């Protein structure tokens, strides 16, 4: 199992674009989309050699844990040991899935979900990035990460025109953060101040504040965070970096949550 993206708000007409690596010995992979793990508007399952299928896409819904009627396509534009991109557009009547070869297909919204709040990846596909339309990842929670020492995540977003604050939290869970990263445009009596902190068993550590503030209301921004056991390296927009001490005993980052006045356009996992 890989990434579980939750707290999404993919509204009708909006898409997510998942790019990943198909394993050299791929048998099967899954992208599960919907409300939660039990309530899927799309179980998208390319089966290379699994479940009685060879080189066949199987799609289904999952309602209260129950599988529905399966749909199989003829096209199979996936190859072990290659990069593939899959786009899923949410809509009220039908989802649209766009595959690597140009091919598209429809899958009915049977649960009549209002939005996609949840995407999980499983099987023989290593997610490299997820890209999001509109404000669908504004509250993104990325769980079941396994960001090991030396590994980075890259967040690209648009700061809101009237932005007060945004946050990127990285650690084990919401109470155990090796980095709470908090650019404050105008929040908690700080103006244009980056505040960083740890959180250990729910308790805030000692803040670190930066001098530079390479963010602007309304501007796109890219932030990269590299996890190492001693320090995290934060690559701020436009060629600035700083380090933040890792004050927790985590040996990997399993959790990233984004909130506030930053519309996440993509997350990439290096
Ligand atoms: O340390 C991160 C958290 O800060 C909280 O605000 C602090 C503030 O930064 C500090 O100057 C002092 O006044 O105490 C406040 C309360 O701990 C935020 O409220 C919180 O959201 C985090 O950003
Ligand atoms: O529907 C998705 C679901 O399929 C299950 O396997 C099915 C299989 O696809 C079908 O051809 C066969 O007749 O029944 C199987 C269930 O007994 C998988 O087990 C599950 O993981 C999903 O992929």
């Amino acid at each position: 199992s890989g990434l579980v993206a939750s707290n999404l708000n993919l509204k009708p007409g909006e898409s997510l674009r998942v790019r990943g690596e198909v394993a050299p010995d791929a048998k099967s992979f899954v992208l599960n989309l919907g409300k939660d793990s039990n309530n899927l508007c799309l179980h998208f399952n390319p089966r290379f050699n699994a479940h009685g299928d060879a080189n066949t896409i199987v799609s289904n819904s999952k309602d209260g844990g129950a599988w529905g009627t399966e749909q199989r396509e003829a096209v199979f534009p996936f190859q072990p040991g290659s990069v593939a991109e899959v786009s899923i557009t949410f809509d009220q009547a039908n989802l649209t899935v766009k595959l690597p070869d140009g091919y598209e297909f429809k899958f009915p919204n049977r649960l009549n979900l209002e939005a996609i709040n949840y995407m999980a990846a499983d099987g023989d596909f290593k997610i490299k990035s997820v890209a999001f339309d509109g404000s669908s990842a504004s509250g993104l929670v990325a769980s079941n990460l396994n960001l090991k020492p030396g590994e980075s995540l890259r967040v690209r977003g648009e700061v809101a025109p009237d932005a007060k604050s945004f946050v990127l939290n990285l650690g084990k869970d919401s109470n155990n953060l090796c980095l709470h990263f908090n650019p404050r445009f105008n929040a908690h009596g700080d103006a244009n101040t980056i505040v960083s902190n740890s959180k250990d068993g729910g308790a805030w550590g000692t803040e670190q504040r930066e001098a530079v503030f390479p963010f602007q209301p309304g501007s796109v921004a890219e932030v990269s965070i590299t996890f190492d056991q001693a320090n995290l390296t934060v690559k701020l927009p436009d060629g600035y970096e700083f380090k933040f001490p890792n004050r927790l005993n985590l040996e990997a980052i399993n959790y990233m949550a984004a909130d506030g006045d930053f519309k996440i356009k993509s997350v990439a996992f290096d």
